[PDB]
């Protein structure tokens, strides 16, 4: 997260860190056994780390649970990043409490202008490289689909939306991938892609979660 703020320990209780010996992606806990992340975060040997603030220090609220299965969206295209969504099942159910909690799935899509909270442990610099240890947060509006398409000609599908600031300076970034965009208490987006980070006229692009709620529910129901 570039141009954001320190969230505060466990203030984003659905935020997960995906760990394969090190943090490599974010994710969102959607019930006691399932995490939503980006398909581009797919790899084997994932351990899901819940209740994290400082990802380099055991602080007392963590639950570390290995993934038992990963399900990349059937239509994920790694070249276009269309359908950039994946489900991860935990080997055991998380113990849900104030600091480890699921986030509600949307029942309808969000509109341009809605404010959202984007969070993660990704790069904090738009030019250089600095990775934070504690969770960073950014409040950002959803942008109109027309401005999104204008920013990224030929690249925005109906499964994507832009959020952030066309002036630059405030954005998600590398390492935030797979993490949440939460708007009015619903998971509306997943950190997917962008051109650099926090660059002028290049806002963050996010997976449009409301399109996938049907697939998420039925997948969970049979797995
Ligand atoms: N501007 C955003 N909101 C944004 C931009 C990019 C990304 C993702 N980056 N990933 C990388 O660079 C990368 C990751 C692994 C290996 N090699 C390169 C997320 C958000
Ligand atoms: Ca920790």
């Amino acid at each position: 997260i570039v141009g954001g703020y320190t969230c505060g320990a466990n203030t984003v209780p659905y935020q997960v860190s995906l760990n394969s010996g090190y943090h490599f992606c974010g994710g969102s806990l959607i019930n006691s056994q399932w995490v939503v992340s980006a398909a581009h975060c797919y790899k084997s040997g994932i351990q899901v780390r819940l209740g994290e603030d400082n990802i380099n220090v055991v602080e007392g609220n963590e639950q570390f649970i290995s993934a038992s299965k990963s399900i990349v969206h059937p239509s994920y295209n790694s070249n276009t990043l269309n359908n950039d969504i994946m489900l991860i099942k935990l080997k055991s159910a998380a113990s849900l409490n104030s600091r480890v909690a699921s986030i509600s799935l949307p029942t309808s899509c969000a509109s341009a202008g809605t404010q959202c909270l984007i969070s993660g442990w990704g790069n904090t610099k738009s030019s250089g490289t600095s990775y934070p240890d504690v969770l960073k947060c950014l409040k950002a509006p959803i942008l109109s689909d027309s401005s999104c398409k204008s920013a990224y000609p030929g690249q925005i599908t109906s499964n994507m939306f832009c959020a952030g600031y066309l002036e630059g300076g405030k954005d998600s970034c590398q390492g935030d991938s797979g993490g949440p965009v939460v708007c009015s208490g619903k998971l509306q987006g997943i950190v997917s892609w962008g051109s650099g980070c926090a660059q002028k006229n290049k806002p963050g692009v996010y997976t449009k979660v409301c399109n996938y709620v049907s697939w998420i529910k039925q997948t969970i129901a049979s797995n």
